[PDB]
């Protein structure tokens, strides 16, 4: 039943908890949102590879929703709208799957494959971006050709055909500024062509692309990237890194304590996120740092919580914990459990099961027009008007989609706006409020930071290393992957095919080696010498 295999594939886009150890060991370090944890530390961190960590989105979005959206594509020819939508699915996936790993199966990944009978080569990242903006194109004049209801939809369009449309052009846009490095001439066309068509883009937040996850506690109907990032036992919270924290606290973000809690988590709920027992006492550490003259210690990439180590504060030093440890010390006065509080984690807010997952905002086009703007592209309306109003509409995503409580303020917004306009470098400024954007859209986050070379990462060459602590750093190249390496087992089952995708990048299955579209590598802060805590060597 196609309808079904649309929910099963766009559910299990964020919801397959199975792939998840990939966007918490490796792309969510790699951006440098997260650091901390042990997991981001002995991977991401360690610039460690390994197969069973790096095959997981290739192996898990083939076997299941690729295999079901080409089964139910075929299925479909009578049913135009949910055929449509279906191919917009498909279109989305093999941008991730091919942003992740390079050359990738696509056009072959047919009916055999599906069989497991057949073998399909890799296109390469040239033919598919090539091939997204001809079917995206395609299929979003096919929208509304049918009758038919696509009841599978879980997304925010609701089966709505005018939505979709908007949701494809607005995919559109995103490639065209992918490729804008590589084949400008091409980017600008494509991308004025989406933006100027008669059914329009996603324009406000009331268009916003996302799957719709269920409140349920901990297959596929709830958001399990908030589920790891929860992780799965108290003593693995997501650490907020220093990357982060100083990008906020260094702008005057209002967005750096609704990112940025202390938790003390140790009698926790492990089926849904709980206020009573995440204990948040946020502003308890910070009126216990300014009483002390001291500050935030957010991890460095590469380092975890417990290296680098912070003074543990003791539970006297927060009233809530404080007479808490008094009531129960076994509890409260724990001081693995302190030790954890001292660092800033993820609100929770950011890890419940019904979090929505985000496929492309408003926010996103907002700054992709800015920088169409910047490089003068024919846009109406100058790229601050653009830059402020995406800005405005990341703030927004937070309010509307993420916050249950400590929403930011209009005052906030618009003070936040007016110490931060687009400024000398407008292409960093906007690309940077971007990343922060794309925090809970990893795989955007990683592809628009490769492409666009910013935000400027804090330099992993210069950051510390702990062999002594267990880690394993057998790649003298540190800097960050622009990709993930093949599946190993593709080398035995796909081993033709393997083997060419392998020698058109070099030689060897390289993850230093840059996709087709990524033309620089990405900008790294020449200085790192924070406050409190450790920076660059
Ligand atoms: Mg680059």
């Amino acid at each position: 039943d196609p309808n079904a295999q649309l929910t099963t594939s766009l559910l299990q886009t964020y919801g397959d908890f199975s792939l998840m150890d990939t966007y918490r060991n490796y792309i969510t370090g790699f951006t440098q949102h997260f650091a901390g944890g042990w997991n981001v530390t002995n991977y991401a961190g360690a610039v460690h590879h390994e197969d069973d960590i790096a095959r997981r989105i290739w192996d898990r979005y083939y076997e299941v929703a690729i295999k079901n959206l080409v089964d139910a594509i075929h299925k479909s020819e009578d049913k135009a709208n949910l055929n449509a939508a279906l191919r917009i699915h498909r279109v989305y996936l093999l941008s991730v799957l091919a942003d992740t790993y390079g050359d990738i199966p696509a056009s072959e990944a047919g009916l055999g494959y599906i069989s497991g009978i057949s073998n399909p080569k890799y296109d390469t990242v040239e033919d598919l971006y090539g091939w997204f903006f001809t079917e995206l194109d395609a299929c979003e004049q096919q929208l509304g050709t049918g009758t038919d209801h696509i009841s599978g939809d879980v997304t925010s369009m609701g089966g709505d055909v005018a939505k979709w449309k908007k949701y494809a052009n607005s995919l559109r846009m995103r490639y065209a500024m992918r490729i804008s490095d590589v084949n400008p001439s091409k980017g600008q066309e494509e991308f004025e062509k989406a933006m100027n068509h008669a059914d329009g883009y996603i324009a406000s937040a009331a268009d916003d692309a996302y799957i719709k996850y269920a409140d349920s506690p901990y297959d596929f109907r709830t958001n399990a990237l908030g589920e790891i990032l929860y992780g799965q036992d108290p003593s693995s919270p997501t650490f907020v890194s220093s990357t982060l924290f100083y990008q906020l606290q260094n702008t005057g973000d209002p967005r750096l304590y609704r990112i940025c809690r202390h938790y003390y988590n140790i009698k926790r709920s492990q089926v849904k996120p709980d206020k009573e027992q995440n204990i948040d006492l946020t502003d308890e550490v910070l009126a216990y740092f300014q009483r002390n003259n001291i500050g935030e210690e957010p991890c460095n990439t590469g380092s975890a919580w417990y290296e680098n180590w912070m003074n543990v504060a003791d539970a006297a030093e927060f009233p809530t914990l404080a007479k808490l440890a008094e009531q129960d010390a076994n509890s409260y006065d724990n001081s693995d459990y302190r030790a954890r509080l001292m660092r800033p984690c993820l609100n929770i807010d950011f890890e419940m099961p019904s979090c929505p997952g985000i496929l492309i905002t408003s926010a996103e086009v907002d700054f992709l027009l800015a920088e169409a703007k910047t490089k003068g592209w024919n846009v109406s309306g100058d790229a601050e008007s653009h830059y402020e109003a995406g800005v405005r509409a990341s703030m927004e995503m937070l309010n509307n989609y993420y916050l249950t409580s400590n929403k930011i303020s209009e005052d906030e917004i618009n003070a936040f706006i007016a110490n931060n306009q687009l400024g000398e470098n407008p292409k960093q400024t906007i690309n940077t409020q971007a990343w922060i954007l794309h925090m809970m859209n990893p795989s955007e986050a990683w592809a628009n930071m490769r492409r666009s070379d910013y935000p400027a990462l804090l330099d992993r060459s210069r950051l510390a290393t702990f062999p002594g602590d267990g880690f394993v750093y057998d790649d003298p190249n540190m800097s960050m992957p622009t990709r993930l390496r093949y599946p190993e087992l593709e080398g035995q089952y796909n081993s033709v095919n393997y083997k060419a995708a392998i020698e058109r990048m070099g030689g060897t299955d390289d993850w230093h080696k840059k996709l087709w579209w990524d033309k620089s590598d990405v900008n790294v802060q020449g200085d790192f010498n924070p406050p409190y805590g450790k920076g660059y060597i």
